[PDB]
């Protein structure tokens, strides 16, 4: 047993990360700004074990991966995501299980915001 | 305060409730026993606000709602709140599957289904 967080009330907490799904479709840049306004960033995938809840995510959602590195400038670690071509573009949609579909950054999509606690 | 729980280590926490999805298909009675083995119960729906994450649940899963011939009641013996679930009959049964958004499908208790456990 343990506690999870800290997270704001409207976020799912899993292994001390906070996740929130946004159903209003936006391009990658507008989604990034939305997460920032919530003291967060777009989903960053850094651990298959500590983020194994992402195996259960359905549909396709902006994550913070750009052409590959994350918003915060950090690199994509190997053996975390299978990146699959789909549409010509420089952004990627998260899909289960641990897949990234390359997508046009200007195409509206739903998105996942995430806050790390440490 | 800003922490959620307590909950078992690898469960999801939301508004101080803990949830775990089980992909193994079991009948209602086996699912109930599985949650109890983990010091939990099958999903109980009490608030569309506190449990609005249930709007995002895909597919159908056992919850702790049973018919006692009476009315629909939860495992713990408490009553189903009105205006919470829309109950839809499509099989002869005394048990119910949760489906989004805030629906309960009457289902044969013996039919294997995936299930959701919950702890508070
Ligand atoms: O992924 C979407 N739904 C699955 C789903 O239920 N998947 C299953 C598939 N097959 C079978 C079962 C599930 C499943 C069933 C019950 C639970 C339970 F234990 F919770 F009870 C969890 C999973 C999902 C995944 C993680 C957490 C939750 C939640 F906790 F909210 F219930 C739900 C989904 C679908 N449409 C739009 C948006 C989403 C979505 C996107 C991001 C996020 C996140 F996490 F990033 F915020 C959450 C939801």
């Amino acid at each position: 047993e343990s506690y999870c967080g800290p997270c704001p009330k409207n976020w799912i907490c899993y292994k001390n990360n906070c996740y929130q799904f946004f159903d209003e479709e936006k391009n990658w840049y507008e989604s990034q700004a939305s997460c920032m306004s919530q003291n967060a960033s777009l989903l960053k995938v850094y651990s298959k074990e500590d983020q194994d809840l992402l195996k259960l995510v359905k549909s396709y959602h902006w994550m913070g991966l750009v052409h590959w590195q994350w918003e915060d400038g950090s690199s994509l670690s190997p053996n975390l995501l299978t990146i699959i071509e789909m549409q010509k573009g420089d952004c990627a949609l998260y899909a289960s299980s641990f897949k990234g579909y390359i997508e046009n950054c200007s195409t509206p999509n739903t998105y996942i915001c995430m806050q790390r606690t440490v």
